């Protein structure tokens, strides 16, 4: 009765070892219907323990890195060749290209978390993984000739039978570093970092925004909606719940009601009305990408600034139950904007 | 033996309330296969009686406005948040983002006309009505807790059901007036207005065009066809006919023939040559938007100033049964362009 | 065992007469799943005898022209309207809009070789042509009543029973030429001609890029893979093979292997590793089209100039068994780039 949230384990995982855990949560279509638009579209994650590396990879992909928890150094390489090297600390953005080359290293004392929205550029809402080491199957040099080899890299095929043969992670104008940007919503109840296409070319490729939200104590984040993207949004830390209005679960509005839990992703369409509470006990912090967004406009219904206060009196007085002036009485009496004091119970 | 017209009755019916008629035709994949391109389109149509009023809502989905009948007045509202209300008579385009919320008011003494085209952001080819009041599921205010309704508007939960519970149309540089632009083809037998994406950006979003074509009594639209555009074409006023070849229904070309009855909707794919008669009583006015317009070309067939007439006289002496000159005699003798005097019979 | 490979023989016939042969290679949704991404494409080709003329016609589709064999003139009109006729020898690369209508003549005395690169803009992965001269049912003339061809052309209409009634291939800022461009890379080993979107606006339509690839006797062209784009490539003249590394055929990679005999096709995907050998006995021509392109990087694996050269060393050592400096010996050992001598056997 609730398709839009997955578990911590509706992850398909990828690697799953002691080093780290490399997992990419299914595609929309498996399960659901109502979620055709976004398919090509698939979230991912990375957990790599401390003194770990990556090795150089690509997709045929484009992703979109947010990191969640910890610290690592990350590299980019193309091709005339360049490198790029960069500092990732908690809340950081990275754009990068498909077909471009990757590695990482977390040297650092404790784990580290990053969230990827990965695009599909060969066959949609389907990506995969190059790499340079492992398996008797597993290398794009160990699986090639000999003669090939050996004759591509000018040096003697016994020799490279001992170096290309002798997973991912083994032990060891592009970033944007989105938490140490301006939060759009701050008052007290929460505060809300975001970079979009519109003002970050570099997003402007992978067609998505990028986003961090937090959610105080018994906190709130009003009822609202996005004009265009569809935002999927993962469980950083804490817990809480939400309330989001679904036409299609025949015009008639049923409500979709539930709970994060630590490690869930939800997805919250276009136009999706949507109202979420940060927890009795805790905070909450979500960490995610919007899906679509160029223009993207965020509109609220309650709260100091919001739609409704834009609106002719006559149109209150038809549509609700107030009068000219009494509609003010009712919509700019949530004294504070975005984030405010939740419910209880 | 013919799919690419539609009649009044295959509208899906969304309302049906004695102030108005909301309606959505059916998208192009039920029926038929041919259309596909354009299935992420809808074509939709609203009525609403004298004094009348339609509920602030939005889609999850883009709206191409151009008004029929009658006269409206439009407004517009979105989030910092903005306010936009316009003046509405028959001949007017407007360009209405996804998620952005907009109301209507119908103050005249006869009906109201509007079609629309509806490109679903959400789900391919499926949009739907985001909605203030009606129901005991119809409103995303209704439906929601209390306790998150009260939370969140800081008001009282008796006294927010007293207000938002106590479907649509109830009794009561966006815009641009398309009627009151200049005609691309006028002549005497008919007269065809035209915004495109190409002279208007806010087009540039939807990827359609929008028209009006008028063709008088016993006039002719001569065989043409349109470059990349797939054109949706409604029937506002009058009778008429027409031919269109279609090489899928093995690239023989059967024709395509028919009547052109009040309320109907006519497909005309990119490259489709069409040929079209306004009939031997009244005249007839097609309204309506093309699908994938940009620098979309328009190709004709017959008339002074066709495409014949710009290429060489070998080509035509090879291709045709004519001469080197004598090929002059056969295309330049429509001594109109585009619209001409029609068929009998 | 080789989805990625198809054969002379597999090209879906078109025509087949004395004066031409027009063929186009079915979709790639037929055969396999793999190829998805690209199915909006449809690779074909031209062949017309000495003295031949083609008819007047357009697609609804997009098409980019690249010439193999010979000679041809070109010409293409669309509408106020403009005729543009162009030279055509080997090796040139033109732009064909949906809807503009073009005809041509082969005046030489061999053959003429045309590989076209199809984009359906109405139904995806489905095109047509529409066509002036022949069938009881194929001419956009001849099929139309002739009431409105009489009044359309206006002339009468037994005297146009005798002009349009009386295939396409029959007796006799948008080109440039390809081979006449500067090779990305040359060397010795073999020479590649490379047009794209981002230095070619004409391309940034039809979304993709424009190729010529000689690899010499012997020669091969080393290890690397395409960023974003996924290659068509066709095969001109000549014989050869290749190994390329496929994660679908669970991210262990197969091998997957072959033999390039003239006239076959093979595609590979965005960040597909791929090596080349141009054969024994005779040089090789790969001619073809790349889905996707825009920005796109190739990236070597080998050869002096390559990616790995520009990793810092201990990325090298912890990856493969090489030294802080030691990997030197193994990167920068192929004294050439790009191209380079084969293997043997
Ligand atoms: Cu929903
Ligand atoms: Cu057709
Ligand atoms: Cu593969």
């Amino acid at each position: 009765h609730n398709p839009y949230y997955f578990h911590e384990h509706s992850f398909q995982s990828r690697f799953r070892s002691e080093d780290g855990h490399w997992r990419v949560l299914e595609r929309f279509s498996q399960r659901s219907d109502v979620l055709r638009g976004i398919e090509n579209n698939r979230f991912a994650i990375l957990e790599a323990r401390p003194q770990t590396f990556i090795i150089p990879h690509h997709l045929d992909a484009e992703t979109v890195l947010l990191v969640v928890r910890g610290r690592a150094a990350i590299t980019t390489v193309v091709q005339e060749t360049k490198r790029e090297s960069y500092n990732a600390e908690r809340g950081d953005v990275m754009v990068i290209p498909a077909g471009a080359t990757i590695y990482l290293v977390n040297h650092e004392n404790e784990d580290l978390q990053i969230v990827k929205l990965i695009q599909p550029i060969n066959n949609p809402g389907e990506f995969k993984d190059y790499l340079s080491a492992g398996g008797e199957d597993q290398s794009y040099y160990t699986v090639f000739s000999n003669d090939v080899l050996e004759a591509a890299l000018d040096i003697p095929r016994d020799r490279l039978e001992r170096v290309f043969k002798q997973g991912k992670i083994i032990k060891g104008r592009a970033l944007i570093k989105l938490e140490n940007q301006t939060p759009v919503y701050s008052n007290q109840y929460g505060q809300m970092f975001e970079a979009c296409p519109d003002e970050f070319p570099q997003l402007q490729r992978t067609n998505v925004a990028a986003a961090i939200v937090d959610i105080k104590q018994g906190g709130m984040m009003v009822p609202h909606f996005n004009s265009r993207a569809t935002w999927a949004v993962f469980v950083a830390e804490g817990a809480g719940s939400f309330e989001m209005a679904c036409p299609h679960l025949s015009s008639r509005f049923e409500r979709v009601a539930g709970h994060l839990s630590p490690g869930g992703l939800l997805v919250v369409p276009a136009g999706h009305p949507i109202a979420v509470m940060a927890s009795p006990k805790e905070n909450l912090r979500l960490v995610g990408f919007g899906i679509n967004a160029q223009n993207n406009l965020r509109n609220f219904l309650a709260g100091k600034e919001n739609i409704m206060n834009e609106v002719d009196q006559e149109a209150k007085e038809l549509t609700f139950n107030i009068k000219g002036k009494e509609a003010d009485e009712i919509f700019k009496s949530q004294r504070e904007s975005f984030f405010t004091k939740g419910p209880v119970g």
